[PDB]
C-alpha cells in the first residue's frame, strides 16, 4: 500500500535504515514522462520514492506559479499502479515553514546561460529545493529527465561539488505520438497552439540533420531555426547547439573532432513557454 | 584523407597493430542514422572503420536484394565529413569468392521469432556476414543501432558465445522530423505511403502509453495496435511487447516487478516492409 506523506519527520521515520533508495522529484500533474522515470528508478534502487511539490522558489513573479496544474488525487492513482513505495507530498508549510533565506547558488557560467538568462534566478530556486529534498529523503540514487537537460547537468554537478552522496541517473525524454515533449504545461495550449506545438521538435530534428550532414557554421543553423519559428508565430528565446559535457558552444576544432553535441531550445507559443532538446 | 578499401588483405595491412578500432557495419545508401553511429563510434574507439556491403545471405528470394539502393560515391562523400579513417567496401568477389557454405547459426528461440519468423533464415545470413566482417576488421568495439533491436541482441550474444573480443555498443534510433525511423528502404514508399508511414511510430508511442498508464493485458494492447494499422491499410506482421533482456513476453509477475520492456513491430505498406521499436 503506497504511503502519502506530507511531514518531513514522518518521511524520515518511514525511510529509516533504507540505504538503496531511488528518488524521483517532480512538481506533480503526472504524465507518461514521469511514469517512465518511476519505472527507471526501480531498476536503480529500492524503495522508489516520488515527491510532488510545486516549488515557489523556482517561479519568477511574472511566471505561472498560480495556474500550475495540480491534480494530486489522480497523481496518487497513477503512482499506485507503478509500484512506488512512498509519495512525499509536502505542503508549502512543511517545506518552507519560514521564508527560505539559505540558498544554493550554481556557477555563473552554467546557471546564468540558456534557461538562466531568460529565467533569472531559476537554478538557484531549483538547486535550493533539490538540496532540501535530498536532505529529507537521503537517497542513494535520484532520477532526472534529459527533457530539462541543463537542469540535469546542474544537479549532477551540484551533488558532486557539495559532496552529496547521491548518484544521478539520466532518463530519456518522453514524447507524444506527434513528437511534442510531454509537459504538464502542454495543458495551457489552445487547440490551435497544440496543433502547432510539434513544430518545435521538428525544428530540432532539422538542426540535428544539418550538423550530421556536415554544416560547420553552427550559428547560421541556429539563426535559420529561430527565424523559421518566428515566421510561424512562435517567440523563441534561443536555439543553441552546445557541447554535452559543459553546455559551451564548441570551437571549430571541437566540431571537427566530433565532441558530442546537443541542440537546446526554448520558445513561447502565446504565454506558454516550451522547451526541448535533441542530442546529436 | 579517408582510405576506401576493397581488398581484405589491404584492409588488414591498413589496420595492422590497431588495438582500439571502433567498427560500424552498414549496407550503404547512408542516411543520418548511419552518420549518428559514426559519431558515436568515435567516442568509443579510434580509428573509426565503416563498412558498406549489401549481403546476399540476408535477403530471401522474394525480397529486395536487386533493387536495394546503392549509391557508393554519395556514401563516400558523406563519410568524409564524419572523421572516418577507413571505408571497407568489398565487392561480392572480395567477400564471397566462392559460395558461402560455412554459416554461423543463432539459437532457435532468438532466432526464429519475430523477424526470424517472418524472414526465415535472416539471422543466419546476418550472423555469418557479421562474423566475417569482424574477422576482417578485428575491432575492439562495434556499433549497432537499436533500430534493428533483435539484431542488436543477436550480435551481442553471438560475440559473447563465440568469444569474439569485440564490445558491442548500442546506438539510439534516429527518426525523421515526423517520427519515421530512417531507413534506406524509405525510398521505396510512394508519397501517399511516406505520408502514412509515421503512423507506425505513433502506434508504438500509444502502446508505450498504455503500458505506462497501467494496462496489464499486454496481448489485448498488441491486438488493438495490429487491428489499428490494418484498418488504415497496413499489412502488419506483429506488434509485440517483450522483455529487453531476452525478447520473451513477460509473466504477470514480471509486469508487476517492472522488468524493462520494449515494444517491437514490423508492418507492410504496399510492398515495403518497415520495422520499428520503442523501449518502455
Ligand atoms: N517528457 C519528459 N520525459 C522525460 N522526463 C521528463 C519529461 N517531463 C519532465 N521530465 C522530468 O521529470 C522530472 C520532474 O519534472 P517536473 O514535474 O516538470 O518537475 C524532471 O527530472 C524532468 O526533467
Ligand atoms: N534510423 C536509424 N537509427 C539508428 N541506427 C540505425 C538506423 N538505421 C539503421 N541503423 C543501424 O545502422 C547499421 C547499418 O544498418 P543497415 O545499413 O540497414 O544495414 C545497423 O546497426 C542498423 O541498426
Ligand atoms: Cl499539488
Ligand atoms: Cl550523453
Ligand atoms: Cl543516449
Ligand atoms: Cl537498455
Amino acid at each position: 500500500s503506497m504511503k502519502v506523506i506530507s511531514s518531513i519527520q514522518e518521511l524520515r521515520d518511514q525511510l529509516r535504515g533504507q540505504n538503496r533508495t531511488a528518488f524521483v522529484p517532480t512538481m506533480g500533474n503526472l504524465h507518461e514522462g514521469h511514469l517512465s522515470l518511476m519505472r527507471l528508478a526501480r531498476q536503480h534502487g529500492d524503495p522508489v520514492v516520488a515527491s510532488i511539490f510545486v516549488n515557489r522558489l523556482q517561479f519568477g513573479p511574472n511566471e505561472d506559479f498560480d495556474k500550475y496544474p495540480r491534480t494530486l488525487q489522480e497523481d496518487i492513482e497513477k503512482l499506485q499502479k507503478e509500484n512506488v513505495y512512498v509519495l512525499f507530498a509536502p505542503t508549502e508549510r512543511d517545506m518552507y515553514p519560514e521564508p527560505q533565506e539559505y540558498r544554493v547558488q550554481p556557477p555563473h557560467d552554467l546557471g546564468d546561460i540558456l534557461e538562466g538568462e531568460f529565467r533569472p534566478g531559476f537554478f538557484t530556486g531549483v538547486c535550493t529545493v533539490v538540496t532540501k529534498l535530498m536532505a529529507c529523503v537521503q537517497p542513494r540514487v535520484a532520477v532526472f529527465g534529459k527533457k530539462d537537460y541543463q537542469q540535469l547537468m546542474i544537479v549532477r554537478r551540484m551533488c558532486q561539488q557539495l559532496a552529496l552522496p547521491v548518484e544521478i541517473v539520466a532518463a530519456e525524454t518522453v514524447r507524444d505520438a506527434d513528437g511534442l515533449a510531454l509537459s504538464s504545461r502542454n495543458r495551457y495550449l489552445s487547440e490551435a497552439e497544440r496543433a502547432e506545438a510539434p513544430e518545435l521538435a521538428k525544428t530540432l530534428a532539422r538542426v540535428r540533420d544539418a550538423v550530421l550532414d556536415g554544416e560547420r557554421d553552427l550559428a547560421a543553423i541556429e539563426r535559420r531555426a529561430v527565424a523559421h519559428l518566428s515566421a510561424r508565430g512562435w517567440q523563441p528565446d534561443y536555439v543553441s547547439i552546445r557541447r554535452r559535457e559543459n553546455l559551451v558552444a564548441p570551437s571549430a576544432a571541437q566540431i571537427e573532432a566530433g565532441d558530442p553535441l546537443v541542440v537546446l531550445t526554448a520558445a513561447k507559443l502565446g504565454a506558454t513557454r516550451l522547451i526541448d532538446n535533441l542530442e546529436i
